């Protein structure tokens, strides 16, 4: 009864805008809708102190629970609360994020959905789709712990198929356009993890990088449907209803610490054809024919 959640989405991107969407939709398939539920959203326009400042505000103002899209929005109401129900809307690692123990048995406040990047699947996409790319640069932020453990994972399958990674890492959005600039002389291709930084700021790789021309492989639809060529990809929106479901369990008196985190991590792969055609890459038969969505 008397339904009220608060929603901290961490920056405007439209992945994070889709998983949203499908939030609302799953809670509404629940019967959580107009009069039935109260939602206080807020933005914090990827800025740390509004993620401190309304987490802050989230946690004290009578919600049932709360909900971070994101990790570091889902960091900043875990660090705000250790007794309100933190529900974690994609957060790429969540053990690593410091959000639960396990993902079995979470421990404390927070559970939710976890969207783990396919970086077997990416490497085996580059290998297929562009086989004359050897050097790999990683642009990510160092600002977020879901993309320090992508970059992890990819380089340790990357080496095993023979390639090699470089990283640049940057603080921000502001060194986005020199960091391409500067890594599309040493690189064969760029690689951008599930990272809200680079999301946020992906159109600025596009134009950086349309005089260097190298094939870019973001982990996001929403990126390769901008000037990506491809990439391996979990869906968003079933990310949100996903979440919205549990939103709806842990209303119905589920106890986070001992609700198991639902993982995502196989994911389809995306093609941008125009990309690859203006790029003079040929798309493989089987590439094109198992693709998960053509742009
Ligand atoms: N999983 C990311 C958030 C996210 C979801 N979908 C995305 C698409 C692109 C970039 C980031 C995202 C995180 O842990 O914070």
């Amino acid at each position: 009864s008397n339904a009220k959640i608060g929603v901290l989405q961490f920056v405007s991107h439209p992945s994070l805008d889709l998983i949203y969407k499908g939030i609302q939709d799953g809670l509404a398939e629940e019967g959580y809708k107009d009069d039935q539920v109260k939602i206080d959203f807020m933005n914090s326009e990827g800025d740390q102190s509004k993620v401190a400042t309304m987490s802050k505000q989230l946690v004290a103002n009578g919600n049932d629970l709360v909900v971070g899209i994101a990790t570091p929005a889902a960091q900043g109401l875990a660090s705000a609360t250790k007794d309100l129900p933190v529900i974690m809307a994609a957060i790429t690692d969540p053990i690593g994020a410091n959000l639960v123990k396990d993902l079995k048995k979470p421990g404390g406040n927070v559970t939710g959905v976890s969207d783990h990047n396919p970086a077997q699947q990416q490497v085996e996409l580059i290998k297929a789709l562009t086989p004359n790319v050897k050097t790999i640069g990683a642009l990510y932020s160092s600002s977020e712990d879901n993309s320090k453990t992508q970059v992890e994972e990819f380089k340790a399958y990357a080496e095993k198929a023979g390639l090699t990674v470089e990283t640049f890492a940057v603080p921000s959005t502001n060194e986005i356009a020199s960091t391409v600039t500067v890594m599309t002389s040493k690189v064969d291709a760029i690689w951008v993890p599930i990272d809200n930084t680079i999301a946020s700021g992906f159109p600025t790789v596009v134009s950086s990088n349309q005089s260097s021309k190298k094939p870019i492989y973001p982990s996001a639809t929403a990126m390769v449907e901008v000037g990506g060529l491809a990439s391996v990809v979990i869906d968003q929106h079933d990310l949100g209803v996903a979440t919205g479901k549990m939103i709806v369990q842990v209303l119905k008196g589920a106890k986070p610490a001992d609700t198991p985190v639902n993982v995502f991590s196989t994911g389809k792969s995306v093609i941008n054809k125009k990309i690859a055609q203006e790029l003079g890459i040929t798309i493989p038969e089987s590439v094109l024919k198992e693709a998960g969505q053509v742009i």
